[PDB]
């Protein structure tokens, strides 16, 4: 099982880090929501699909940066939602196909009250998430890590 985004960079077998840059909606008001959809941006596949299951969890979500300090948010992983930054793991997600599939995660995050002006910086980091992935075949147990960045400024209006 691998890992690799849209733009280039793979993590390989067993694990690592791998840094996702995402473009973020420019303007965004209180009430309204910014969605960050990375399941166009991360997509895995299974080595061995043929006696293999593998199966794939958000382990956990962390903000940083404006979203940390300027939103509040929930997570979408496979068609469910949990809060974000995550207080549990998710269940789990089976690949069972050697073509690489989106890694089925959107965060929905809206603006707290006291957000104004620039609330996401471009260039910065705005959340780390981790990838899980185990199987039915060993005790394999990996850490696939996704730092996310911000393509540019977003804005609450004020
Ligand atoms: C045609 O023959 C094959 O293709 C073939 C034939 C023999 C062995 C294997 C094999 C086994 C384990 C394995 O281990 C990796 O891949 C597993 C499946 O994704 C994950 O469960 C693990 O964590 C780890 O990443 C990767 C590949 C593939
Ligand atoms: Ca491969
Ligand atoms: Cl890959």
């Amino acid at each position: 099982f691998a890992c690799k985004t849209a733009n280039g960079t793979a993590i390989p077998i067993g694990g690592g880090s791998a840094n996702v840059y995402v473009n973020l909606a420019p303007v965004v008001n209180v009430g309204q929501n910014l969605v960050v959809d990375l399941s166009t941006q991360i997509f895995c596949h299974n080595d061995y699909p043929e006696t293999i299951t593998d199966y794939v969890t958000l382990q956990r979500g962390s903000a940083y940066g404006g979203v940390l300090s300027n939103f509040s948010g929930t997570v979408k992983y496979s068609g469910s939602s949990y809060p974000f930054p995550t207080t549990s793991e998710t269940p789990r997600v089976v690949y069972n196909s050697r073509t690489d599939k989106p890694w089925p995660v959107a965060l929905y995050l809206t603006p707290v009250s006291s957000a104004g002006g620039v609330a996401i910086k471009a260039g910065s980091l705005i959340a780390v998430l981790i990838l899980r992935q185990t199987n039915n075949y060993n005790s394999d147990d990996f850490q696939f890590v996704w730092n996310i960045y911000a393509n540019n400024d977003v804005v609450v209006p004020t």
